[PDB]
């Protein structure tokens, strides 16, 4: 009589639908293809509507202890500030990406949620069955494919897709802050440093705590210098010089890996007992640090309407119908403010760019208004 969910992807989407439908009484089973349970991405940015799912999730505690709120979100081009935002006390956070992957396991584990690991789904039927890598079938009366942007459980049904690929990457690292060797300043602060001249390199500055640092360095796939990794340190340094105590550091680190990403919009995120949640369904554009907030909204929300005494497969059609606008207007901003590099201008996190982080969850009203 107990609901049986199996959920494929142990990624942040995965592991929020995992929570909350457990939260609610389902048996839930988990399936990570990794051998292990990780996150990759090095740092990441949550905003109000992801600190809500949190909070939700009884995930919260651990994750704030340990993680930090710039006391303002600054933008630089060439070096000249061009902007202070600090959104209207709109809550905000930024924490390493094992930080956060850590407060959700161990959520996942004290409540019970079976997790496995080298596990792989290779495809889902919308009657309720997904098959595993070996061959294993499982049956489950909800299928949640979490299974990031080349989502098997997707393409195994078939989903019209509109695809994109970015030319253009970065290279994502945690480095020690240096605090103290990177001398006068607001080394507290986000900095998103923007320059077109003398080359086009950018680095977006994002403390995580007293101890790590999270750097993003973007230079053109074009770029044979920019974008080499292990980084070429001069070139970086060059351009930012006050960073290159942190910059000497990142040079060490000869796992870093040059990320280009998608993006992916679908006519729908359901098909009968099946629901795609996460990157599988709408990885977005960066430029408004929402990926993973809507993502989490998305499955915490998809929880929510498994509780209103419908069928799963209408709950599945509510609940798109109910969640997705405030997804696909994000990720149409984020794709608007990337394509026309938009952040560089700062000042550019509007009340319309601020909306999904606007977004709660638990009340499913709009707050912290602009
Ligand atoms: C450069 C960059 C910066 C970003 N910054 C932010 C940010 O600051 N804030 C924010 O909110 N979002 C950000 N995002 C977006 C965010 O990273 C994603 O939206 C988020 O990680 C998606 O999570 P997910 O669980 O849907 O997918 P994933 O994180 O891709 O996780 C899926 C998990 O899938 C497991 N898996 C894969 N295939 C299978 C399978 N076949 N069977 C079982 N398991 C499988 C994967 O191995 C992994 O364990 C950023 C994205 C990029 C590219």
């Amino acid at each position: 009589k107990t609901r049986r969910a199996e959920v494929a992807g142990g990624g942040f989407a995965g592991l929020t639908a995992a929570i909350a439908l457990k939260q609610n009484g389902w048996d839930v089973r988990l399936h990570e293809k990794s051998s292990e349970l990780r996150a990759f991405g090095a740092g990441i940015y949550l905003w109000h509507n992801g600190l809500r799912v949190l909070e939700g999730l009884g995930a919260l505690d651990d994750v704030l202890q340990g993680s930090h709120t710039p006391p303002t979100y600054e933008t630089w081009m060439h070096n000249k500030s061009v902007s202070k935002e600090t959104f209207n006390g709109l809550p905000w956070r930024i924490m390493t990406r094992s930080h956060l992957h850590d407060a959700l396991v161990n959520r996942a584990r004290a409540l019970g949620v079976d997790i496995s690991v080298n596990s792989e789904a290779v495809a889902a039927d919308p009657v309720g069955r997904l098959t595993l890598q070996t061959g294993e079938v499982l049956e489950a009366d909800l299928i949640v494919g979490a299974d990031g942007v080349g989502s098997k459980v997707r393409d195994s049904i078939g989903f019209k897709q509109d695809r994109w690929v970015s030319k253009d990457g970065l290279i994502r690292l945690i480095v020690p802050r240096m605090k103290k060797e990177l001398g006068h300043g607001e080394w507290d602060n986000t900095i998103d440093m923007w320059n077109f001249w003398p080359r086009v390199q950018r680095i977006l500055y994002s403390p995580c705590n007293e101890n790590e640092l999270y750097l993003g360095l973007m230079a053109p796939a074009a770029d044979p210098r920019g974008s080499s990794v292990p980084i070429d340190l001069e070139v970086w340094v060059e351009m930012f010089p006050f960073l290159e105590p942190c910059l000497i550091e990142a040079a060490k680190l000869k796992t870093a890996r040059y990320d280009k990403y998608e993006t992916t919009k679908l006519d729908s995120w359901t098909r009968g007992k099946v629901a795609l949640v996460g990157d599988a369904a709408h990885a977005m554009c960066p430029a408004l640090a929402q990926g993973a907030g809507c993502a989490m909204v998305n499955a915490f929300s998809l929880s929510q309407d498994l509780e209103e005494g419908s069928s799963v497969e209408d709950a599945l059609v509510a609940w798109e119908t109910r969640i997705r606008p405030i997804t696909d207007r994000c990720q149409a901003l984020s794709g608007d403010y990337a394509a026309n590099r938009s952040l560089s201008k700062g000042n550019m996190f509007t009340p319309a760019a601020l909306e999904a982080a606007r977004y709660d969850p638990l009340r499913r009203v709009y707050s912290w208004p602009q």
